[PDB]
């Protein structure tokens, strides 16, 4: 639908997720992608013209995608999905000078129930992963901005 809400200074579409983390902080919650289906990725979708906040867009994306009810814990701020050629600085090399495609704003959520059914249970898998494999597989889906969100979070990493 067009009820999508954009970044009025750069025209970035605006996104809220969660980073669903178990109580003893282990693992995370993935989902597969829809359009990329070997691609695991976190619950995440548009913010709508209705919703007062991102905590509302964030908590909704994870049912519809996840079936995962639970508590925001944390506010992990704002990454960008920064991807359209090179401009090369003489000590570095960076990617012509683009607006950012998406802009999330992502929560930390402990998971209090995982429910089997779900509106997208069908056309999505979702499973908990450690850090190391969580990491992976955000590399593996080469979604480094969703790996910058699930660094911020209170997962153990050890
Ligand atoms: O093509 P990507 O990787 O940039 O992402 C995809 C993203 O898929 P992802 O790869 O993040 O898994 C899709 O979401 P999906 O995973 O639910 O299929 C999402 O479709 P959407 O309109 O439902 O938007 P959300 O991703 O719920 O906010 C957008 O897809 P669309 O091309 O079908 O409209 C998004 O595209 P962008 O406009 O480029 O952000
Ligand atoms: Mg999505």
């Amino acid at each position: 639908r067009e009820n999508q809400v954009y970044s009025p200074v750069t025209g970035a579409r605006l996104v809220a997720g969660c980073i669903c983390l178990t109580p003893d902080k282990k693992q995370v919650l993935m989902i597969t992608s829809s359009a990329h289906k070997k691609r695991w990725i976190v619950p995440k979708g548009g913010v709508e013209k209705d919703e007062p906040n991102y905590e509302t867009t964030a908590q909704r994306q994870t049912w519809e995608e996840a079936g995962c009810i639970g508590k925001i814990v944390a506010n992990l701020g704002t990454v960008e999905d920064m991807r359209p050629q090179f401009e090369n600085s003489r000590k570095d090399s960076e990617v012509a000078k683009h607006p950012p495609r998406t802009e999330f704003h992502f929560y930390e959520l402990e998971i209090e129930n995982l429910l089997d059914k779900f509106p997208e249970c069908h056309k999505r898998h979702r499973k908990l992963y450690s850090y190391t494999e969580a990491k992976q597989n955000l590399i593996d889906a080469k979604r480094p901005e969703l790996l910058e969100a699930l660094n911020r979070s209170a997962i153990i990493k050890d």
